[PDB]
C-alpha cells in the first residue's frame, strides 16, 4: 500500500504524511518526498517548482496566506522545532468550504501536510525556534498573495497558544473571512 | 542574471548554489530551489523524483556512491551542521574524468552542490552532528549503487580530517578507483 504513511484529514484533500525512519537518533535516514508515493496518495500528477526555507522564533504566526492567481499546492514540514500548521478550505462549492484542519508538525515527528490549491495556510511556532520548509507547485508572488486574519471569529481556529502571537503588519491587517475573496 | 548565486566549479558541470537570504538570524527566509534559476543554470530541464533526509554524527563518511543503472543527478545541502561534500567525475571520455571537487556545505553558509549523473558522491561530517538533504532525478536503489573507497590513493581526495572517519562496512569495502566500473 506504501512505505510512508498517508492519512486523509477531516478535509479529505488535505493529507498528512509520515515517513518511515531507518536508524535512530544517533544516525538516521528517511525519504521526505517520493513522487510515486505522493502522486498515488493525492490521486493526480504534481510538479514542485520552488522550495522555500524559513526560520522564525517562538510565537511568530504567519498566515493565513493564499494566492488566487498563480494558485499553489504546498507540501510543508518542520526540519527544526515545532509548528502548528493550519489549512483552510476556500474552494467555490466545497462541501467543507470555511472549514479548517490543524496538525502539529516537528523535526521529531517528521510529519508533513499537503495543502492543495484552493486553501489558505498558516502556522505558529511553538518551540524556541522553528525551521519550516515547503515545496510549491507555483511561485510565491507577494502581489497575488491574499490574507485572512489568524484569529477570525467565524473560522475560530484553535491555536495552541498561551500568549499573543507575533505577527507582521500585513498579517495583522488580514481580511475577515466574511470579506475574503475565495477560489473559483 | 539570477537571484541565487550559481558558480561553475573546476569541473564545470558541478555547480555551487548560494541562496540570497531575506532577514537575519532571528528570522529569515530563502529559496532553497527555483526550477527556473536551476534549469537556466545547468542548461537543461531537470526533474526531481525523490528527496532524502539524513542525520549523521561527527566524522561519519558516506561515499563514494553512484548508480550506473537508474543514474541520478543530486542536489545536495546541509540544513544542520557542516559537511565536506565531494563529487568525482566518472563519465566515459570526460576531459576531467578521475578528477574531484569538494566544498564545505553547512546550515550557516546555506551552500548547495549539483552533482549530475556520471559522478560519484560522498561527504564527511565535520560538526557534532549534520543533517543532510538532497533531491535526486531517479530513486536510490541499493542493488544498483556502486562505491569507490573514500581514501583511494589515485583520486587522493583532500578530506579535511584529523581523525579516521567512521564508515559503514559497505563503504569500507569500496572498490579501488583503478578497478571501478564507470558511466557510459
Amino acid at each position: 500500500s506504501m512505505a510512508m504513511k498517508a492519512t486523509r484529514l477531516a478535509i479529505p484533500d488535505v493529507i498528512l504524511f509520515e515517513p518511515r525512519v531507518f536508524g535512530d537518533d544517533r544516525g538516521f535516514f528517511f525519504e521526505s518526498y517520493n513522487q510515486r508515493a505522493f502522486e498515488e496518495a493525492c490521486g493526480h500528477p504534481v510538479s514542485f517548482v520552488q522550495d522555500n526555507h524559513s526560520r522564525s522564533a517562538r510565537g511568530v504566526l504567519r498566515g493565513l496566506h493564499y494566492q488566487i492567481r498563480q494558485a499553489q499546492g504546498k507540501l510543508v514540514r518542520a526540519t527544526l522545532g515545532e509548528v502548528f500548521d493550519v489549512a483552510v478550505d476556500l474552494r467555490r462549492g466545497s462541501p467543507t468550504f470555511g472549514q479548517w484542519v490543524g496538525e502539529r508538525l516537528s523535526a521529531e515527528n517528521k510529519r508533513q501536510m499537503w495543502i492543495p490549491a484552493g486553501f489558505a495556510h498558516g502556522f505558529v511556532v511553538l518551540s524556541e525556534y522553528a525551521e519550516f520548509l515547503y515545496k510549491t507547485t507555483d511561485f510565491w508572488a507577494p502581489e497575488h498573495e491574499r490574507c485572512i486574519v489568524w484569529n477570525d471569529p467565524e473560522l475560530k481556529i484553535d491555536w495552541p497558544l498561551q500568549d499573543a502571537p507575533l505577527l507582521s503588519e500585513k498579517d495583522r491587517q488580514g481580511k475577515a473571512f466574511a470579506d475574503a475573496d475565495c477560489f473559483p
